[PDB]
């Protein structure tokens, strides 16, 4: 487990905003972070670094951003982005309603400007097709050019029931099967009218709306794919408490239920063994449960009392079968749920309430932010942390 061998290897904190997405290249050479806007503050750098490993550099990019009521621009929250399976472009999303497509060298290649509300989530395809989610409610899918990045062509996933009613699209992923079937997209949506909401099936290659997953309109909070792609499990809020729903990719069928106090769940998952799932909440602890006996959790791993939005990290260890979870106490906890105590050890501890944390996923880097701009990476390279030098 890759987890006990990591060591602090660079410390950063020229944030604008608070880290909350992080990326990693196919070829694990080079990484990206992406951190909120702060609405008073001042930000010369910030909000969206692209960084390399061998040189140990990194480049604040042109970004997102919108111009103040001063007449001054001011950066958008990044809300999410991803490296291109070909490893030569960057897609980024954010709250100024545009998708951009990126060199390695920080040049701007491409932009898409169809959307009229935020971007919320990024998917990407095995054939580097880009799934877009959008505020408005609608999907989008775009192809980039291999070797300049321009963006080539658009289509628009429409699910007209879900647009009547205002949904937002907020989380997006493809299915394939581990490739034994055709690409699917799925589409969660939520409700900022306001917790309702649905989950949604597209077919990729025609675009075109195939199912509403059965259950009742819920807002969906997050979607996880198994690295076996045999099955995914997605989140929601009801109005009352949370539930997460199983579903197989065979069938695209809901085949499993769960159902938790917790009021907020900010993410599901499925172990690496494909037999356990978990919800992490904002009431900072996860439940559990087998999923050969759903009836009621298997455990409850708790964080404990905010330095200060409970977990915003869930992850198991790739390559391992180890789960690794940051709250707001400002702690990464280590757990093992085949043992009577799941709890291992405190990873680590940050200066305050965690926002994001990431495993690449060759194990070989972890990546760990909280409130206020600290970021850290820990790669199996020792007792301190270094620094990045920051280029133009
Ligand atoms: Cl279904």
């Amino acid at each position: 487990e890759s987890v006990f061998f990591l060591k602090p290897w660079k410390h950063f904190n020229e944030t604008s905003g608070d880290t909350v997405c992080v990326a990693y290249n196919p070829l694990c050479e080079k990484f990206a972070l992406g951190s909120t806007a702060q609405d008073g503050a001042y930000n010369r750098l910030g909000n969206l670094w692209i960084g390399d490993f061998h040189s140990e550099t990194i480049q604040s990019l042109e970004s997102h951003y919108k111009l103040n009521q001063v007449g001054e621009k001011e950066y958008s929250t990044i809300s999410d982005l991803c490296f291109s399976k070909g490893n030569l472009f960057l897609y980024t999303g954010a709250f100024d309603n545009a998708v951009k497509v990126w060199d390695m060298e920080g040049n701007l290649c491409g932009i898409f400007n169809a959307p009229t509300d935020y971007i919320h989530k990024l998917a990407l395809s095995d054939d580097d097709l880009l799934a877009v989610a959008c505020k408005n409610g609608y999907g989008y899918l775009l192809s980039t050019d291999n070797s300049t990045g321009e963006i080539l062509t658009s289509a628009n996933l429409i699910y007209p029931e879900a647009l009547e009613k205002g949904y937002s699209a907020s989380l997006i992923e493809f299915s394939n099967f581990l490739g034994r079937s055709s690409d699917k997209v799925i589409i969660g949506y939520d409700s900022f009218h306001t917790n309702r909401g649905c989950l949604a099936l597209f077919d990729a290659s025609t675009a075109s709306f195939v199912q509403k997953f059965n259950t009742a309109d819920e807002a969906f909070t997050s979607l996880y794919m198994h690295p076996s792609q045999v099955g995914f499990v997605a989140s929601s809020n009801t109005l009352s408490n949370g539930r997460v729903y199983y579903l197989d990719t065979r069938m695209y069928k809901v085949c499993l239920n769960f159902t938790t106090t917790q009021k907020d769940i900010n993410h599901a998952t499925i172990s690496n063994s494909g037999i356990l799932v978990t919800s992490s909440g904002t009431d900072n602890q996860t439940f559990v449960w087998d999923s050969r006996k759903p009836d009621k959790p298997l455990s409850l791993l708790k964080h404990g009392k905010t330095k200060m939005a409970g977990i915003n990290m869930a992850q198991w260890q790739p390559k391992g079968n180890l789960f690794v979870t940051g709250g707001s106490d400002g702690i990464v906890k280590v757990w093992d749920l085949r043992l009577n105590n799941p709890f291992i050890q405190n990873f680590t501890e940050m200066n305050s309430a965690i926002t994001y944390g990431g495993f690449s996923e060759d194990a070989s880097k972890l990546t760990v932010c909280c409130v206020g701009g600290d970021v850290n990476m820990y790669s199996l390279g020792g007792n301190k942390f270094g620094e990045f030098r920051i280029i133009e």
